[PDB]
DNA sequence: CGTTA
DNA sequence: CGTTA
């Protein structure tokens, strides 16, 4: 009944939907999620609003609003740079980190769900076949 | 070796890549493709630049530039509305239509490629299993 | 987004 | 986009 194109598109759609749904359960928007995820990946650096704006490709006022909201939840903290009064550095709080890790947990959760649908032998065959299909598109 | 998450993501990636590649062969950008596709879907209406801007969620100057380029190739034509001097209607030319249909042909082409990778019996099983996996995410 | 980009 | 959103 279904074409492969429909199935692959729909599977991807639902995987995205699950992620969206996880963000909703954590009371954050997609964009807030992206901001926190980028902070997570660059915790070591000492990031500013401008860095985030460039990375997310969003205007300054938009990132200011996002950060204001994230800080109001204390998922982030901001402080004046000791060498530059005009610069505010941004970090994740303990809870910010926990929220990001809770969000990203959904990837393995979905993998585990997909894997549990088939017998071990069926999974091996399915992966082989998907691997062949993937090759045929390359 | 590969997770299902990697395979489904990569298959979707390549399918998108094939579409991009088709646009390149037809000498149009993604955005130009989107504009022509929207015109195709609304050939019956008498569309203006403003309609297209709202639909594509792009600024007016951007759509003006897109239309200028599409018209320079004569993939579209524009004319002053007989009831409103300030309004220009936009239509696809014969070649504009042919280009869109050539682009969208790539969907069935990829479906046919995917289907040809497996025996008939294997395709039935694969589709069944993908259908189960899709359900498990719903 | 148009259609499944 | 961060990581696979």
């Amino acid at each position: 009944e279904f074409t492969y194109s429909y199935l692959f598109r729909m599977i991807s759609h639902e995987m995205k939907q699950k992620a969206d749904q996880k963000l909703e359960q954590l009371d954050i928007t997609n964009e807030q999620g992206h901001t926190l995820g980028y902070l997570y990946a660059h915790q070591q650096d000492g990031l500013t609003q401008n860095d985030i704006a460039k990375a997310l490709q969003r205007t300054g006022p938009t990132v200011s609003n996002l950060l204001r909201n994230l800080e109001r939840k204390k998922l982030i903290y901001r402080y004046v740079d000791a060498q530059d009064t005009r610069r505010k550095n941004i970090g994740l709080t303990t809870s910010g980190i926990k929220l990001v890790e809770a969000f990203t947990s959904i990837f393995d959760e979905m993998e585990q769900t997909l894997v549990s649908q088939l017998s071990e032998e069926e999974n091996e065959q399915m992966k082989a076949n998907l691997t062949k299909m993937l090759s045929s598109l390359q």
